[PDB]
C-alpha cells in the first residue's frame, strides 16, 4: 500500500537527505550547542508553515485521523529555544535560510490550495520521521553538547503513550486514505521534494562550518 509506496519512490533523495556534512559532524560531536540551536531556530520556521499548512487540510476536513494536532512541534520548539537561547531574543533575530524560505513557500502554497495529498506528504516526511528517529538526536545532543533533557522538548510527544502502537496506526491510516490515482501520484512526488527540501535545509546549516 501507500506506506510502502512512499519508502520506495522516496529512496533516493531520502539517503540524500541523510547523508548531509551537517547532520554528520552534528552527530559525532564536531559541532556545538551553537549550531544544535540553529538547526531548531530553522525548524522553528518551517514547523510554523508546516503547521499553518495541516490546520487549513484538516479543516477541510481532509485526512482528518492523520492530522493529530497531537504531533504539533511548534509550540514545543519555541519552549526549547527559550531555555537553549536563555531568553525571547531569538524570535527578533532568527531568519530563514534560503532553502527555508523555499520550503516555507512551498507550504503556504500547499495552505492557499488546501493541498489534501501534498500536505499529507510533508506531514509524513516530518512527523514519521521524527517519531521514527527523534530520540537518537536527543541522546547524541546530550552525549556530545550536555543540552538539558527539558531543551529537548521537540524530541517528546506528551500525547503519545504507545509508540510502537501510534506509528504502526499512522501508516495504516496512510494505508486507508482514499486516493485518485492523480492524488497519489501529486502525494509521491510531493514526498521527494520534501526530502529535498530538507537536505538543502541542512546544507546551509554547514556552510561555514
Ligand atoms: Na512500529
Amino acid at each position: 500500500g501507500l506506506a510502502v509506496e512512499l519508502k520506495q519512490s522516496t529512496a533516493q533523495a531520502h539517503e540524500k537527505a541523510e547523508h548531509s556534512t551537517f547532520m554528520s559532524d552534528l552527530l559525532k560531536g564536531r559541532l556545538g550547542v551553537a549550531e544544535f540551536t540553529r538547526l531548531q531556530e530553522q525548524a522553528w520556521l518551517f514547523y510554523t508553515a508546516l503547521e499553518q499548512a495541516v490546520d487549513a487540510v484538516r479543516a477541510s476536513g481532509f485526512a482528518e485521523s492523520l492530522l493529530d494536532p497531537a504531533l504539533n512541534r511548534a509550540e514545543v520548539l519555541a519552549r526549547d529555544l527559550d531555555k537553549l537561547n536563555g531568553s525571547s531574543e531569538w524570535r527578533s533575530r532568527i531568519t530563514a535560510s534560503p532553502a527555508v524560505i523555499d520550503y516555507v513557500n512551498r507550504l503556504e502554497e500547499i495552505r492557499d490550495n488546501v493541498d489534501g495529498p501534498a500536505l499529507v506528504a510533508h506531514h509524513y516526511v516530518r512527523y514519521l520521521g521524527d517519531l521514527s528517529g527523534g530520540q537518537v538526536i536527543a541522546r547524541m545532543m546530550q552525549r556530545h553538547y550536555g543540552v538539558d533533557p527539558e531543551a529537548l522538548g521537540f524530541y517528546h510527544f506528551e500525547g503519545i503513550a504507545k509508540l510502537k502502537v501510534y506509528k504502526d496506526e499512522y501508516r495504516e491510516k496512510l494505508n486507508n486514505l482514499e486516493l485518485s490515482d492523480e492524488q497519489r501520484e501529486h502525494l509521491l512526488k510531493e514526498a521527494t521534494d520534501a526530502f529535498v527540501f530538507n537536505h538543502q535545509v541542512f546544507a546551509d546549516l554547514g556552510k561555514g562550518l
